[PDB]
C-alpha cells in the first residue's frame, strides 16, 4: 500500500495487537506492530516535548518523549531507512482516537533533513519550523479531522466548542513539500523532528496517542485506521 | 493580476522600457520598471552569486552580484512588502531570453525566512537549500522551459544538447511549499535568498538575465512575457 | 579609549548629554551621545524582547524592542561597521544604575555573525544561545557585578536576596570568544542578536538602561561609567 | 592527566599498541588504543572529508570519512559522553608526524552543539564555520606546530615553503570558547563536527595521522605525543 515509518506514543495499551500493557512510545516500521517500545509514564494535562531523531551513520533511529520536571523515556532501534522507504516522501503529525478519548493538541513541531554528499558542504537541506499555527495554514496538508486556529494550535483530533474531546476521531497533518528523504549517493543522511503536544482527558482512561510519521508522498489516511491503528495503517495484521 | 516583487539581473538593456543602457542589477516591485538600479560589471562563462536580504526592520529590500575576484554590485530600495505582497507567497528562480541568447544555469539556490513574533522565540520558520539538482526534483514547481538533471544543474532556459544556448525561451522554478512571508503582529520579519549561476553567451551580446522573485500562490508565465519582461511580467506597461 | 559600538536602551533620560525626556532606545557608534533615537513605551516589570540586526549590504545597523501585545519600538542609523570597528570584536551585554536604580534582568540571549563571500558558500560563521545561565557559565567574561544562576537567569546589576535592585551598580558579559566581524575580502558580513530582559524598579523612576554593545577583544569596563555610561563610555564626549 | 576523547585517522600503523595492520579510523575513548576501528582505503593527496556526530539519545558515538567517488569508511561505538567527559570542554583539531612524515592540511572545519531540554525549544547552543583559515585567527587556540594563513589553510603540522613535510611533528588547535557539551537536566545534547583534510606524502608510508578531539578546558599538548599518540595521549596506555 503506502510505506508508513512512524513513532508512536501509546496511551492506551492494545495488547490483541501486541502493544505493552502500559503506556509506551515505540517505532513502527510499515507494521502497528512496534519492533521497540519503551515505558512512558504518561502525564494527563500537562504539556510534553517528543525528540526523534536519525543519522545515516548509527543506522540508529530514537525517540525521547519528555514532561518538565520528570522522568524521560526513550526508545531506540537498529533500521536501515533506505531499504524501507522512497527516495522522496512527506512528513507530518498523526493521531486518534476510540472508544476512549482524549486531546491531541500540538503546540509547536519542528524539522530538519540534511543531505551531506560525498564532497562536503554540497549538502542539501530542509528546515521548517511551527511555535504557533494559524487560522488558514497554506504550507500543512489536513487530513481527516485536522483543525489549526483554535488558540494558535493544530488539534489532529476532533473536540468539542466547550473543550471535552471526542471520541472515534481521525485527524492527521502534513508538509506540502516532499522531503529528499535519502539519496543514492550521500555519505551522512540525517533528519531531526521535534513537537510539543498536551495531551488531557475528562476519563480516567484516554486513548489512544500521536505520532510522527514519513511515508510515500501520496499518502492518505486509511479506511477504518480510527483507533488503535493512530490513522497510520489500515490493519493490525 | 499576479503580484511580483523581484530582484532583476539584466544583462541585456531595454532603454524602450526605462532599463539603463548597461548590464545592471535592479528591484522590481509589480512592474519590469525597476525602482532602483545599479551597474554590474556582467563576467560571462564564469559562476556568480547573488545575495538577496529584507527585514522587516530596516524596511530595506537588497542585493548584491559579485564574481570571485571580482568588484561587487549592489542595490537597495526602501519597500513595506505587507502593503505590497499576499499574507502567503511562493519564492522562485525566474530567467529567459529574447533576440539574443544565454545560458542561464543556476547551479544552487538556497533561501531562510523567519518571523519572529511579539514573544521572543515563538517564531516560525523555512529554510532550503540547493547544491545540485536531480534528475527529478519533486520538490520545485517548474514551469515553462526549465529542466534540471543537465550535470546536477537546473537550467531555466532551454539550451541544445552540444551545450549552446536557444533563443526566445522562458523557464521558471518555484518552491512547492507556500512561505508564510509577513503576518499581521511580527515584530521581525525577513528573508534571504542565495544563488549562484553561470551565464555563458556564445554571441557577444546577451540576454535578458535571471531573476529571483516572489509572488502570489497560484502564479504561472505571463503569456508573451519571453524576452525583456523576463516571465515575470505581462507588460512593460 | 576602547573602540565601542552599540544599542542602548535608556530608562533615565539625561538631558544635558542629550537624551531627550521621553525614554528612548538608541544606537551609540563610538560615543555615549545617541547617533539616532525612538520614544519606547516602556513597561515596568513585563520582560521585553530585543533584536538587533546589521548587514553590510544595506549598511544599516537597525533594532526593535517589542512588549506582547504593544507596539514595538524601533530605530535605524546608517553606518559602515568595518570603518567604526576593529576586525576582530568581542560582543555583550551591559547595564548599570546610578543614584535611581532597577533590576536589569537577562531572561535569555542569542546572536548570529556570518561572513558569506564570492564563493558558493564557501563562508565562516558564528552562533550562540542561551535561554538559561548556568551557575558557572565559563564562556562568558563576566565584568563587574554581572552574576549568573539565580532562576537561570543573567543579572547584569546587583540585587539583593529579597530580590531589591541597588544604585550605583555597573555591569558586563561579553562572548568568550572574539567575533571575526568583518573581513576585507568579504562580500557580506550581516550579524543578528536577540534578547530577553526584566526591567523592574519599586520606584517611580528607573535608571539607567541595558545595552548591546560590541567592542575590541581586550576592552574592560571604562572607570567610573556606573549611572549615564551604562558600562560603556569612560567620557560623556 | 587530562580528559580526552578522540576520532583518529591512522596513516601508519602501530601494530604493538593496537594498531591493525590497514590504515584506520578508529574512536580512542580516554586511551589512544582505540575502541573500535574500521579498514580505511585513504587516498594520497585528495581531500577527504570527516563528518562525526555523537547524541545522548543514541548514546553512540560515530564518524565516516569519505572520499569522492569512492566508498566511505564509518564507525561507531556505544559510550556514554557525560560519564567520561567533564561538564565543559574544549573541541579542537591535532595531527602529528613520526620518523615517517605527512601533510596534515586542513581545509575547512565546522562544528555543532545543542543541549535542547524538556521546554518549547529553551534549549543552549553554539556553532561555529571555517572554510577558510585566516593568517591571524585569534579564535583558534593554536598548540605547538600549527598555523594558518598559507592558502587560507590551517596546517596542523610543520611543512617548508616549497612544501615538503616534516618528520617528528606535533600540532594543535582548539576552538577558543568553552563548549558545554552536557547537562545534568538537559534531555539530549547533541554535538556534530565536520571537516576537511588533505594528506600527501612523497614517501611510500606517511605517518601518523589527524584526529578530531574533545579535552579539558585547561588542556594542553601531552609531552612527548609526536608520533603515534597524535599529539593526545602522554602514554600508550
Ligand atoms: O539629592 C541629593 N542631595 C543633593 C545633591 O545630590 C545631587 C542630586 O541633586 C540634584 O539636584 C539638586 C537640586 O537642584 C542639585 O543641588 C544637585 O546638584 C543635583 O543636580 C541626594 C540625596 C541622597 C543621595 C543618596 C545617595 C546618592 C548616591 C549618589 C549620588 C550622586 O552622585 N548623584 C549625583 C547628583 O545626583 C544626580 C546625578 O545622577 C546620577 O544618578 C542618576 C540615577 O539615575 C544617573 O542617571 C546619573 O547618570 C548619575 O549617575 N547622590 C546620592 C544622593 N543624593
Ligand atoms: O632506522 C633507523 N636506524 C635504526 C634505529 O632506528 C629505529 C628504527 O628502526 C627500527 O627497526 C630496526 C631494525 O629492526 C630496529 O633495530 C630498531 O629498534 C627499530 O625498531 C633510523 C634511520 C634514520 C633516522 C632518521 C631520523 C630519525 C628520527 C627519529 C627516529 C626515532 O626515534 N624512531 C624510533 C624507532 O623508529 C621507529 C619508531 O617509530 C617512530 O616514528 C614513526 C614514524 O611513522 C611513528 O609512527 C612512531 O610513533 C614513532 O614516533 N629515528 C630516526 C631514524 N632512524
Ligand atoms: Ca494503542
Ligand atoms: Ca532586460
Ligand atoms: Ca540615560
Ligand atoms: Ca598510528
Ligand atoms: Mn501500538
Ligand atoms: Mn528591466
Ligand atoms: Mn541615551
Ligand atoms: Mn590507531
Amino acid at each position: 500500500a503506502d510505506t508508513i515509518v512512524a513513532v508512536e506514543l501509546d496511551t492506551y495499551p492494545n495488547t490483541d495487537i501486541g502493544d505493552p500493557s502500559y503506556p509506551h512510545i515505540g517505532i513502527d516500521i510499515k507494521s502497528v506492530r512496534s519492533k521497540k517500545t519503551a515505558k512512558w509514564n504518561m502525564q494527563n494535562g500537562k504539556v510534553g516535548t517528543a525528540h526523534i531523531i536519525y543519522n545515516s551513520v548509527d543506522k540508529r533511529l530514537s525517540a525521547v518523549v519528555s514532561y518538565p520536571n520528570a522522568d524521560s523515556a526513550t526508545v531506540s532501534y537498529d533500521v536501515d531507512l533506505d531499504n524501507v522507504l522512497p527516495e522522496w516522501v512527506r512528513v507530518g503529525l498523526s493521531a486518534s482516537t476510540g472508544l476512549y478519548k482524549e486531546t491531541n493538541t500540538i503546540l509547536s513541531w519542528s524539522f530538519t533533513s540534511k543531505l551531506k554528499s560525498n564532497s562536503t558542504h554540497e549538502t542539501n537541506a530542509l528546515h521548517f519550523m511551527f511555535n504557533q499555527f494559524s487560522k488558514d495554514q497554506k504550507d500543512l496538508i489536513l487530513q481527516g479531522d485536522a483543525t489549526t486556529g483554535t488558540d494558535g494550535n493544530l488539534e489532529l483530533t476532533r473536540v468539542s466548542s466547550n473543550g471535552s474531546p471526542q471520541g472515534s476521531s481521525v485527524g492527521r497533518a502534513l508538509f506540502y513539500a516532499p522531503v529528499h528523504i535519502w539519496e543514492s549517493s550521500a555519505v551522512v543522511a540525517s533528519f531531526e523532528a521535534t513537537f510539543t503536544f498536551l495531551i488531557k482527558s475528562p476519563d480516567s482512561h484516554p486513548a489512544d496517542g500521536i505520532a510522527f510519521f514519513i511515508s510515500n508522498i501520496d499518502s492518505s489516511i486509511p479506511s477504518g485506521s480510527t483507533g488503535r491503528l493512530l490513522g497510520l495503517f489500515p490493519d493490525a495484521n
